[PDB]
């Protein structure tokens, strides 16, 4: 019979799902609410609590995901996704819910190590129901839950003061970890071992928590993919006033006092704010005007309450609590998925140093270079050959850099000092799952290894006995570190912990390791961004 | 100093005197003169009527507003085909049924100069008059230049297939525009026995729409298509418009029960809910989702039974249609950089392999309609010549650039002159120092090049060569004696021979000279492949 | 192929349908409009001509019924349909279509006679595309055309002056007479003999237009079911004003002028119209505060364009088209479905004259006898016997008698005598295609001739022999009357002109001439009412 589980809250009632090759089958609980809708007053406040229920609540049909851009949510599902045909969902601010998929047989008692996904999506779109986490469970007995949290100006919206601190988004993200220790035990999960993963906006989130008070406790283990709390397009700093402003006004709200612009779009529906974001063009680069004034993305802020402090500043002060961490990146972070997603004017397969200049600059919102500076970042990459071909491909190099490669290498070069065990990665796979659109040259897309790591070889249809392995292989690294904060293990390629020698692992269709990943880069961007 | 007063059919209006370096006689420029009733409330969704009468002197001094569109899309388009040193920027507004007037000639004086009649392009969704400055065409070549404008998108677009809505309003006013140049034009110093229309894009299928129309007869006497005609599907809406007009009332939250329900709903709507529903329909863009069949890029002419009494295709198969002098231009390369960048599509990489292409293929069916199943013969014919991924992605955008350009409008140019009118061809092949910065320097008559040539922006705007400046100078020399003529050839001026039997045709360029035969092989490829 | 008829404003395409039986099939053609949609300004204001349209106009899909009560429209419309299964229809403003129904060979020239059929409702509710006139059309060799026309306060909203007159349905009505004139012989009809028929509302309605100067040369013969100009609850006689008030009253609109209330009513949507028409409890009996206040339905006013003086002195003067009419009856108009659709208090086979004086003074909006005048009436019908049983039965009798009996036979009366063809039936049978909640004792219930008028056994399956029998028979009369002026022909029995001996048909299972129908009801009500 279906499986009936007590929580905190009251009962839940999930379903048992089998996976070819195991007898054991998986537990799966579908929209849990782990917070009370943000709706009405608590619009731009902290999570609160859920309310308990007085049966058995039905967890069985997956959860609307939180109001964004529709069509762009759904492109985005579509190609993240590593289930078999990608699931339609509803938009709703009533998104405070989590998804678990947990291997144990809940008859007996079970302490599994718990694996809580954060998804990414410029935290402007995107959805948890999007991961399916059967395989994961299935093949590596940990517990999967993956969580969701306020996106967009639901999420963001700040008037850089009490009024509307931010981060509401980051903080329902503490409150679903903090679900997690009052009631995870209860899927046969070990509250005391969780490990927080997550790619792009969902990397730098978990980079955040890592760095956050709040959520002190609440993990023992973190993993970053292609994104972390360095990435800049991600984290406001400064005076963010002026932005709310803008968004205030779009929406046809006065702008005389933060408590004004605030109790304004408090009053406006989820349609009149979700044609504000439409208005606003977020995720996409504004080719008019001046780029510096260009904000693509609405995200981390220092609101005092979660971040103390700049990420920057945050990470020199070597004595907060540590945990295993592993940051990795893509080999192409910028080779397809976001130009594509942001409308990046390159269509060329030839570039030149004059034009690079241009779109550089254009990129500010991305990559934050001083026009005065993008003639030596420039030259740096593509004064290398003559070939205007190699400089497009070097062009795009340099923008992954910035954005990626060089915040991971930094952070990780700063976790390790800090005394805490270090691992890095870069993966470098064309997954056969890519999007038809995608040249058959690019190789690490942004977002590639997310195929590996959820076991798509097993639930979508053709695969190559290479593609299988390495998606085994990838989740025992990942499971492995769940377990033991070592992602090394029996069967497994080394993947030497990232000390002084700075090894880090290369993942691929050949797997080894190496040394001093972004050595280089990070030297003269840093020496750049200095002046 | 003393302004220029002119007195109008419905009253008197002001401009202003502006010098043009090397002129003697100022340019009279009347900005903003309304010829047409402001197509508020019941009036939106039904043809233009005339312009109220007005006493005393209507200052004409101001850009009027360009109408309701994507203020975004309006604006970045604008500063990337302007001709004049800053872009103007400009406010929206459903009131937006004026032109200007830029005229060369001595008012004081009788004047009968060859008028030139601009229509914008935008893919009928953006764009505004004010775009292109007049003043150097009308100096340096003695025409008077008006640009026109008309309703855009939903207001100027949105048909029901019936008549409760039939549609085609933008080219409604273009008519009515037309019309007020015939009454008015000659207190400016213009001819209206002498009446040229040319346009690019979108305003290129205007022309061409408008020279296939009986509403505009006798209302022009030469014509110009430049990279555009009626024959570029994604532009012309054929079969059953039913479908759009539905998800179009829908998306502004209106009942879609009859036609007549629908278009009562939508006229209640304010300019700004239209424009929040022309936002969310995401027009102008490559949907990457979803089948590519369902795809609507945007709104456009449909065959309304007054506009147009058939189909593009059958107007022309039997000669029905006006025979004036008609110049059917294209650049050599149309899908180069600025539609592939203005439509979002995913060409970061600048590389292609055969499967990439067939699938993108596919998903440009809105724009060139190629069946799935013909995908891989249309494929293999431009990119299996080499193995070069690069150069396979620049053979991926001059198929695209012929299917909805180059073959549509060599057909078009035969039809014309199969039908004993005079016609002329010519290729553009240059690359403007006036091209965005976010450009790169291997494309070369990209869409929109020849526009700077055209309206002498190498003397309005700064830093260009000699040799653009000569190359603006044969242009606008040719346009000019073409209006006059209705023959583009002059003394000083390279050899254009005309698109008969032998099919000759310009190429423009740093390099000007006669040659034949223009996309012949592709018009073969083409029509046997549409033929299935 | 598909019929094409080619009408004034434009092409039409229909389609073709076979009988059983019948060689030639019939063409039909649905949704035609003959007026511009009443939108916008256009409400509450005559109708105007159709625009004309460019190629072929599809007309083979029903059009929506005018706004009303779709709970109340749906419901009538499946009691009254003759086909198998009734058709949902959709609701809408834009509701001025008609439907035709032609056997003519429309590749040759036809000359056929036109029956225009007008749909009742009390003027507030009803659908022209309830009734399928292929049967009658097959059967009878005549071109059948259904209207639609405004109903409820889209169409009969008055301030009883020039700023709203009233009475937009019945100048729809006008406008659809002079579309079949225009129109009709590219179907194959004669608009040189045009019949118009109708019950209830739309007998009403046949009743004003013979009594309309705007309707002259528009028919040529007049069959009037169930329902004439002298039914008073579907005239408004005296001051309209007070109820034009409330309406807008209930709307949320001010009084201060008849422009005002007009201009206000004019800015609401169909919604909130029709929800004015819900608060106001429109064919509904009210059994709270003074029965003289309450107005159950809106309707006929005179107005002064298409009734000059109220009926009654239209009558006496004499002036009106002496056309060949057909005026009749149903054994028990009061029998069942009126009494069930007003939610009339009837729950009990007996019932007491003190109860019956009750419910009478209660049924003033329906009947209108003054207070001290219902215990005479009360007395003249059921003091006759003991047997409460029979005194309800009586009770109904009275209802009907008042509300169609008398005023039918006056209007008869009236119309011999102004010296033009005059015919009256009393129609009593009880159709197997009643409605499953009508007790099996009501026979000759409001509407029951309908399914023999329009062929319901044609249409609908297995009916028995003696209902097909006698649906041929009236179907026979109804089409010689609109050819002839007179319904006798070989092979009917013999129908009496209704001349000074006041001969009328009884039609029913046994079909015989009966002569002075109502007449002592019809002397004791008008001593009555006279006082
Ligand atoms: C005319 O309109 C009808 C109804 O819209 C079309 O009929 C087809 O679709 C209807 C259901 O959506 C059905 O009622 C019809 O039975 C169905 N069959 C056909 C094709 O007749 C019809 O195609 C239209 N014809 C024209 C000339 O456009
Ligand atoms: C919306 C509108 O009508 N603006 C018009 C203005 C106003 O008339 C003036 O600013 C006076 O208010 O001036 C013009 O006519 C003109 O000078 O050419 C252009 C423009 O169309
Ligand atoms: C929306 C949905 O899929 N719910 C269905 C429900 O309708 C059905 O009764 C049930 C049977 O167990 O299965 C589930
Ligand atoms: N996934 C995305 C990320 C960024 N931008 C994006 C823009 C559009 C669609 C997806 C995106 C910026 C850096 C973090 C990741
Ligand atoms: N997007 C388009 C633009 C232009 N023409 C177009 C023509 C067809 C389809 C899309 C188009 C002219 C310049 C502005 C952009
Ligand atoms: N009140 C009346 C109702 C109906 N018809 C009527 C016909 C004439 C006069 C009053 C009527 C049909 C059913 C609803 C009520
Ligand atoms: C739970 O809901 C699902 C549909 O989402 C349904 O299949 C199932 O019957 C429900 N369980 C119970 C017992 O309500
Ligand atoms: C005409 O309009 C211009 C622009 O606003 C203004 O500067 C000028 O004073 C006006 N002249 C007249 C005639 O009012």
């Amino acid at each position: 019979s279906p499986p009936v589980v007590d929580t905190v809250h009251g009962k839940v009632l999930g379903k048992f799902v089998s996976l070819e090759g195991f007898a054991q089958p998986v537990a799966i609980f579908l929209g849990i609410p782990f917070a009370k809708p943000p709706l009405g007053p608590l619009r731009f406040t902290p999570p609160q609590p859920a309310e308990p229920w007085s049966f058995v609540k039905n967890a069985t049909s997956y959860p609307p995901m939180c109001t964004q851009d529709p069509k762009a949510g759904q492109l985005l599902s579509e190609l993240f996704t590593n289930r078999k045909e990608n699931i339609p969902l509803k938009l709703s601010e009533d998104c405070l819910y989590l998804n678990i998929y947990t291997p144990a047989d809940l008859t007996k008692k079970n302490r599994l190590p718990v694996m809580v996904w954060i998804h990414g999506g410029g935290l402007m779109v995107g959805a948890a129901s999007t991961y399916d986490g059967l395989a994961l469970a299935a093949h590596e007995n940990v517990v999967v839950v993956t969580i969701q949290y306020r996106l967009g100006i639901w999420g963001f919206f700040s008037t850089g003061d009490e009024h509307s601190r931010g981060n509401w988004g980051h903080l329902d993200q503490v409150a679903a970890l903090r679900w997690v220790q009052d009631n995870i035990a209860s899927f046969g999960g070990n509250p005391g071992s969780v490990t927080i993963f997550g790619e792009s906006a969902g990397g730098e989130s978990v980079s955040v928590l890592v760095l956050s008070p709040l959520a002190k406790n609440l993990f023992h283990r973190a993993i970053s993919e292609s994104g972390v709390a360095l990435t800049s397009v991600l984290v406001k700093k400064g005076d963010v006033k002026p932005l709310a402003e803008q968004i205030a006004i779009t929406a046809g709200c006065k702008t005389t006092t933060s408590a004004v612009m605030v109790h304004c779009l408090r009053q406006k529906t989820e349609e009149e704010l979700l044609e504000t974001t439409l208005k606003m063009k977020f995720l996409s680069l504004d080719l008019q005007g001046d780029p510096r004034e260009s904000q693509p993305l609405l995200g981390t802020v220092i609101d005092g309450m979660l971040l103390l402090k700049t990420p920057e500043e945050l990470q020199a002060e070597r004595n907060f609590h540590t945990v295993p961490y592993m940051v990795g990146i893509n080999k192409q972070e910028f080779g397809w998925l976001i130009p594509m997603l942001m409308s990046y004017p390159l269509s060329e397969g030839q570039l030149d140093q004059k034009t690079a200049m241009s779109l550089l600059w254009k990129s500010y919102p991305l990559v934050c270079i001083a026009k005065e500076l993008i003639p030596e970042a420039t030259e740096k990459y593509l004064g290398g050959t003559d070939d205007t071909v190699k400089k497009k491909d070097l062009f795009l190099d340099l923008i992954a850099d910035v954005m990626f490669g060089v915040p991971s290498v930094i952070v990780a070069r700063n976790h390790r000092d800090a005394g805490a065990p270090t691992y890095m990665y870069e993966f470098q796979y064309r997954p056969s799952f890519s999007s038809d659109m995608k040249p058959k040259t690019v190789i690490g897309d942004h977002g590639d290894e997310l195929f590996s790591v959820f076991g798509a070889p097993f639930l979508k249809e053709g695969a190559s006995e290479e593609e299988i392995r390495l998606s085994k292989m990838v989740m025992k690294f990942w499971a492995n570190f769940a377990r033991n904060g070592n992602p090394n293990g029996e069967g497994l390629p080394h993947w030497p912990e990232y000390n002084q020698k700075e090894g880090y692992l290369q993942i691929g269709a050949n797997t080894q390791a190496a040394q001093k990943l972004k050595d280089k880069e990070v030297a003269f961007w840093t020496n750049l961004f200095a002046k």
